[PDB]
């Protein structure tokens, strides 16, 4: 890849992320995007995180980071939000 940009968001065994098409409205499930880190596709994408230790139905999916393609550099990156919460380890 060597393009970084907006990666598919890897699985780390604690959480996972999903890619949604942000369309002028939050929390809205848009069309799913394709390609991986060896693709580097920039999208104003919303990631939903769930804790593997927690059941999918327990979490209503909360967004912890957003992606945005930069008009100046042309690259895309994930933005970490402040005041984030924590889920139980076990």
């Amino acid at each position: 890849g060597s393009g970084t940009g907006c990666p598919p968001l890897p699985d780390d065994g604690i959480v996972f992320y999903e890619y949604y098409g942000y369309a002028g409205d939050r929390h809205t499930v848009g069309p799913v995007v394709t390609k991986d880190s060896s693709g580097n596709y920039p999208s104003p994408t919303h990631a939903r995180r769930r804790c593997r230790a927690l059941s999918q139905e327990a979490d209503p999916g909360e967004f912890v980071a957003i992606c945005y393609k930069s008009g100046t550099t042309g690259e895309s990156h994930w933005e970490y939000y402040k005041n984030i919460g924590k889920c139980p380890d076990p």
